[PDB]
């Protein structure tokens, strides 16, 4: 069963249950919370408005009662932050991380495949 959304930054979205680890491995929320501090930065310049949702599909996917694996983000939605993203993250000298390779989620939603595609 699914467990509340306890990181306040990941709050109002179109759910608001999860099932840890996340798609990037914490068992703890508090320590995707931590984490995810490495980006209130771009948060707060805002390069792109999807990057919340994507980052929240990551560190606290979608949990349902129905459905037995967490939901995390469509590959679309990722590249489509990626491409707004990383050029800001790479004025400082940084990359897009391997922890979030776009490669890593499904390309679309489908009968196959279950991902959200977000806002
Ligand atoms: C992402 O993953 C793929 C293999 O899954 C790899 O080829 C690629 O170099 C990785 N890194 C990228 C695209 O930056």
């Amino acid at each position: 069963r699914c467990d509340p959304i306890r990181i306040s930054m990941c709050q109002n979205l179109g759910y608001n249950v999860t099932k840890m680890p996340n798609l990037v491995g914490h068992e703890l929320q508090t320590d995707a919370e931590l984490q995810l501090t490495t980006f209130t930065p771009l948060i707060q310049y805002g390069c792109s408005s999807q990057l919340q949702f994507f980052l929240c599909s990551v560190y606290v996917p979608m949990c349902t009662e129905k459905i037995n694996i967490p939901i995390g983000p469509c590959g679309g939605m990722c590249l489509s932050v990626k491409r707004r993203c990383e050029p800001v993250l790479k004025e400082f000298g940084f990359a897009w991380p391997e922890s979030l390779n776009c490669s890593k989620f499904p390309p679309q939603n489908d009968h196959n495949h279950m991902c959200m595609e977000g806002p």
